C-alpha cells in the first residue's frame, strides 16, 4: 500500500475504494474527498472495514481506531478514535476538482472542460478515470450472433434481447469470435474483417474492452526556453522549398516544446518533413493517433527524405492497412513513422505530433511516457474536428477544450501559425478564414467560380440515429447531369447513412466529414444532411468545405452557416 498522493503527493497507506482508479489520497486529502461525495469505501494494507465479525461497516466515517484494528459506533471498544476527524483520516505518514472527476458519469461537457482546467496530476486522473469509464461502458452493449452470410462482405446479425445495440459506424471495432477485429455497416449489413476469414453463420461478436493503463508522464512537459538551438545542428544549404519555415524550425530548435496551428492546406506536412531537412542529423519520431495521419505523414517523406532511413512501426495486432513503403517495424531508422498506441520505449531528437486537435489527454500522456526527446513538435489545427468522446452526450466540447495543447493554442496562442492556404478556391478560404480563424487565413489561390450553395431542406430520414436525406441527393443527381465534370467529385455528409444512400445512387466515392480529414480532392459535393447541432458544428464545416482543391457543391439544412458561405447560390 505504499505510494503518493495523487492531488498534493503527501506519501500515504490510503487508497479511495469507491474510485474506480483507486487513487492515493493523503490523510488531509482522503478526509476532503470521503466526507464531500458517495465515496466511503477507504483502501489500505486491509481495507478500512469493521473488524468485528459478520458486521457489513465500510463508510470511513462511521468507523474508529480499536487501538491498532478498525470498528463501528456499535462495535468500537471503550478506547477508540473517530477515523474521521480533524480533516484527517487516519493512515501513515501524516479539493472540489478532484472531488467531481472521480464522481462524474463523462456524459456532460463540463466534465471534459475540468478534465483539461485542472491542475496537471488531476489531468492524468482525468484522463485514466474516462478512459477505464469508456471501457466499462462497452460491458453494457448486447452480443451479435450472425443469421446468414450473404457473399464475402455481406451478412445478418441478430441481436441479445434486453441489452441495447451499438452505434454501427467503423469507429466502433467488434473483436470477433477468434478471428480478429471486425468492423459493421448498413436487412443488410456490410462485414469488414480486418482478418480475411469464411464469417461461419453463429458465430458471436463482443465489444474490445481493453485495460486502462495508469499514466506517468504529463500531458505537456515543462516549458524550458532556450537562448539558442540545443542538441540540433541546422543545415546552411536550406532548401527554398523549406525556406519560408527557416525562422520557425529555430523556434523549435530554443524551446523545449512548440505548437503549430496550420488550417488547411497550409503546410503543415510540409514542415514537418522539412524540420528534417533543417537539422539532417537529427532523429525524428513522427507520431499521430490515427493510421492515415502517420501515412501521410510517411507520403511526404517519401518524396523528401531517404528511404532506407524511414521505418514504418505497425503493431504486429495488425487492425487495418497501412503505409507499405518503408522497412516495417526497424524501432531504430533515424525517422520513425509510428501511431501514439503502437510508440515504442525509445529517444529522439525532435518528436513530431501531428493532427494534434484528434489527440486526447490520455494520449498527450503515453506520448510522453514512451518517448524523450530533445524536442517535441505538436502540430495542428484546433478548428479542426476532435477526437469523438464517446460517452459525452449533454453539451459541447469547445476546441479549448479538446487536449492540454488545444487549451494552449486557444489561450496564449500558438507558437507559430501557418497564414496561407495553398489548396483551397478563395470562396472557400474567405469564408473558413471569418468563420474559424479570425479573418487571419489568407487565400493563395483565385476564386475558382466552382464553388456552389443550394439552400435545400429536403426530407430527414434515420436509420437508427445516423440520417439519410434522399430529396439532398436527388438533388445532387440533378446537378451531375447538368454538370458532367463534377462525376470525378467525391461525396461528403456529416453521416454513414446519408453516403451509403448517396453511393448507391450517385456512385461517387464518398467520405464522412470525419473521415475526410487530412485529405484533399478537386471536387466536393457536400449534403448537409439535417440541421442538428453534429452537422452544423463549425470544427466540422471547416473541415468539409476545405476539403475541395477547384470546386464545391453545398447543399445546406442551416440558414445560418448557408448565409455565412461565400459561394454563388444556385435555383431549384
Ligand atoms: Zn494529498
Ligand atoms: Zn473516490
Ligand atoms: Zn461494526
Amino acid at each position: 500500500a505504499v505510494g503518493a498522493c495523487v492531488l498534493c503527493n503527501s506519501q500515504t497507506s490510503l487508497r479511495c475504494g469507491a474510485c474506480i482508479r483507486r487513487p492515493f489520497l493523503c490523510c488531509k486529502c482522503c478526509y476532503d474527498h470521503v466526507i464531500s461525495t458517495s465515496h466511503k469505501l477507504v483502501l489500505s494494507v486491509n481495507p478500512y472495514v469493521c473488524n468485528a465479525p459478520g458486521c457489513d461497516v465500510t463508510d470511513v466515517t462511521q468507523l474508529y481506531l480499536g487501538g491498532m484494528s478498525y470498528y463501528c459506533k456499535s462495535h468500537k471498544p471503550p478506547i477508540s478514535f473517530p477515523l474521521c476527524a480533524n480533516g484527517q483520516v487516519f493512515g501513515l505518514y501524516k479539493v472540489t476538482d478532484f472531488n467531481a472527476i472521480a464522481t462524474c458519469d463523462w456524459t456532460n461537457a463540463g466534465d471534459y472542460i475540468l478534465a483539461n482546467t485542472c491542475t496537471e496530476r488531476l489531468k492524468l486522473f482525468a484522463a485514466e478515470t474516462l478512459k477505464a469509464t469508456e471501457e466499462t461502458f462497452k460491458l453494457s452493449y448486447g452480443i451479435a450472433t450472425v443469421r446468414e452470410v450473404l457473399s464475402d462482405r455481406e451478412l445478418h446479425l441478430s441481436w441479445e434481447v434486453g441489452k441495447p445495440r451499438p452505434p454501427l459506424n467503423r469507429n466502433y471495432v467488434f473483436t470477433g469470435y477468434q478471428i480478429g477485429e471486425y468492423t459493421f455497416e448498413k436487412d443488410a449489413v456490410v462485414y469488414r474483417g480486418t482478418t480475411t476469414y469464411k464469417l461461419n453463420v453463429g458465430d458471436y461478436f463482443v465489444l474490445t474492452s481493453h485495460t486502462v493503463m495508469p499514466l506517468s508522464a504529463p500531458t505537456l512537459v515543462p516549458q524550458e526556453h532556450y537562448v539558442r538551438i540545443t542538441g540540433l545542428y541546422p543545415t546552411l544549404n536550406i532548401s527554398d522549398e523549406f525556406s519560408s519555415n527557416v525562422a520557425n524550425y529555430q523556434k523549435v530548435g530554443m524551446q523545449k516544446y512548440s505548437t503549430l496551428q496550420g488550417p488547411p492546406g497550409t503546410g503543415k506536412s510540409h514542415f514537418a518533413i522539412g524540420l528534417a531537412l533543417y537539422y539532417p542529423s537529427a532523429r525524428i519520431v513522427y507520431t499521430a493517433c490515427s493510421h492515415a495521419a502517420v501515412d501521410a505523414l510517411c507520403e511526404k517523406a517519401l518524396k523528401y527524405l531517404p528511404i532506407d532511413k524511414c521505418s514504418r512501426i505497425i503493431p504486429a495486432r495488425a487492425r487495418v492497412e497501412c503505409f507499405d513503403k518503408f522497412k516495417v517495424n526497424s524501432t531504430l531508422e533515424q525517422y520513425v513513422f509510428c501511431t501514439v498506441n503502437a510508440l515504442p520505449e525509445t529517444t529522439a531528437d525532435i518528436v513530431v505530433f501531428d493532427e494534434i486537435s484528434m489527440a486526447t489527454n490520455y494520449d498527450l500522456s503515453v506520448v510522453n511516457a514512451r518517448l524523450r526527446a530533445k524536442h517535441y513538435v505538436y502540430i495542428g489545427d484546433p478548428a479542426q474536428l476532435p477526437a469523438p468522446r464517446t460517452l459525452l452526450t449533454k453539451g459541447t466540447l469547445e476546441p479549448e477544450y479538446f487536449n492540454s495543447v488545444c487549451r494552449l493554442m486557444k489561450t496564449i496562442g500558438p507558437d507559430m501559425f501557418l497564414g496561407t492556404c495553398r489548396r483551397c478556391p478563395a470562396e472557400i478560404v474567405d469564408t473558413v478564414s471569418a468563420l474559424v480563424y479570425d479573418n487571419k487565413l489568407k487565400a493563395h489561390k483565385d476564386k475558382s467560380a466552382q464553388c456552389f450553395k443550394m439552400f435545400y431542406k429536403g426530407v430527414i430520414t434515420h436509420d437508427v440515429s445516423s440520417a439519410i436525406n434522399r430529396p439532398q441527393i436527388g438533388v445532387v443527381r440533378e446537378f451531375l447531369t447538368r454538370n458532367p465534370a463534377w462525376r470525378k467529385a467525391v461525396f461528403i455528409s456529416p453521416y454513414n447513412s446519408q453516403n451509403a444512400v448517396a453511393s448507391k445512387i450517385l456512385g461517387l466515392p464518398t467520405q464522412t466529414v470525419d473521415s475526410s480529414q487530412g485529405s484533399e480532392y478537386d471536387y466536393v459535393i457536400f449534403t448537409q444532411t439535417t440541421e442538428t447541432a453534429h452537422s452544423c458544428n463549425v470544427n466540422r464545416f471547416n473541415v468539409a468545405i476545405t476539403r475541395a482543391k477547384v470546386g464545391i457543391l453545398c447543399i445546406m439544412s442551416d440558414r445560418d452557416l448557408y448565409d455565412k458561405l461565400q459561394f454563388t447560390s444556385l435555383e431549384i
